[PDB]
């Protein structure tokens, strides 16, 4: 329970890469997906709408960090689903995570993020309200931690640094990451960060950016 | 005035990728180094040790942006030569930068100065680079300053503040796809000075390039 997690969204192309180092890492995985993808024999599938407590809460049982992978695709332009799904969905994946006992949430969120305040359409304004959403539920003396990666027209080249001793990074080892591709890169960042969450309770609330 | 700029260390292996690339924007680029390097028939290159006033004071009289990107090799293992360049000699490039009117000065500096309080000798003297640079920041004396940090334990993620405290720089992906890392933190210092002069509150701050 202390290597068991939950990836939502884990049959998509994030999600099955997720899977793959998670595996590999020792963790034993469920996967919560509204499609049955590619059968692995070494995965608690579960098939169901993360909108559902009564599909998503099973699932969740048992598990120590979720993974939220799951979105509509940007390009539908279904904006009904991507406010069904992405912001009222949002609401049932942390409180559902609250009544199963999650300690730690993973969202993946979008680098188009840090535009708040002509990249901002309607699915970017979805994947804010998620953030918002995601990094408010943090409350780490109920031991509940969140926190947001935002992997990537229009894209931040550099990003601000404080000097002021606020700022938050996670470290990894070079060793294990050249070999690794942009997504597997993507993945080992979402791994890490969770790894150092339950290490460092500090990183909570925070959104991160990867590097290179 | 307005589009000359000096690339110190501009026979470095990112010299030699900050060059072309300013050259390709239509910069007039003086290269000023200690080595000689690859002779370039549209640079203007001028001998020197960076420490030295006087080397120096003419790669820089007239032009208008200066990138140091300058550095004793980090193997090298000699504690007082990486203070004497990093640190002293810093503090001689900014002297001379104020005393040839240049406008904007772009530090390289090391994604390692993150690591302080958490990491060479080297590392130390990179983030008393950083702050000699940071702190030569006065946009009300018309020279704005600022630092980019480049990448065995390596950062992964670092923390996006929400509240709108930090800057960033956008950039057209669509264009910088068919770039290398360097070709990409090459277009990361340029595109700083560019909207560095749109912008004088990117004066004072250390950045880190994205994905
Ligand atoms: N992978 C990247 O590099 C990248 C880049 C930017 C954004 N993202 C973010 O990653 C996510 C999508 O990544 P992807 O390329 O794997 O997407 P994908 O479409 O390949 O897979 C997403 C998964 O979500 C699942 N899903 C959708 N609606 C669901 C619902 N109602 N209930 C349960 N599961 C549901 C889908 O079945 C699918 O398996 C989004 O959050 C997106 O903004 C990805
Ligand atoms: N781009 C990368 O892969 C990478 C990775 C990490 C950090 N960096 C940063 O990049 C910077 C430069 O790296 P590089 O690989 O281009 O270095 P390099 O060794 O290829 O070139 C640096 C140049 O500085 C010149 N120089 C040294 N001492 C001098 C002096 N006293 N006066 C004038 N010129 C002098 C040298 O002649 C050399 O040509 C460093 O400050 C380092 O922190 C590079």
């Amino acid at each position: 329970q202390a290597k068991r997690c939950t990836v939502i969204g884990g049959s998509g192309f994030l999600g099955q890469h997720m899977v793959e180092q998670l595996l590999a890492r020792g963790y034993a995985v469920n996967v919560f997906d509204i499609q049955q993808g590619f059968d692995n024999p070494q995965v608690r599938f579960f098939l169901g709408d993360l909108c559902s407590r009564q599909d998503l809460y099973p699932a969740l049982k048992g598990v120590n960090t979720v993974f939220h992978c799951a979105s509509p695709p940007p390009s539908s332009n279904n904006k009904e689903l991507f406010y069904r799904v992405n912001y009222i969905g949002t609401k049932n994946v942390i409180e559902t995570c609250k009544e199963a006992g999650v300690q730690k949430l993973i969202l993946t969120s979008s680098a188009s993020v840090i535009f708040e305040g002509k990249p901002i359409d309607y699915y970017t304004e979805t994947k804010i309200l998620q953030e918002r959403a995601v990094l408010g539920a943090n409350d780490p003396e109920k031991n509940f931690l969140t926190t947001a990666i935002r992997p990537h027209q229009l894209v931040p080249i550099l990003i601000e640094a404080a000097r002021n001793g606020k700022m938050k990074f996670v470290i990894g080892n070079g060793k294990n990451l050249v070999d690794f591709t942009f997504v597997e890169n993507v993945v080992h960042g979402h791994i890490l960060a969770a790894e150092q969450l339950s290490r460092d309770s500090t990183l909570g609330g925070k959104a991160f950016h990867i590097l290179e």
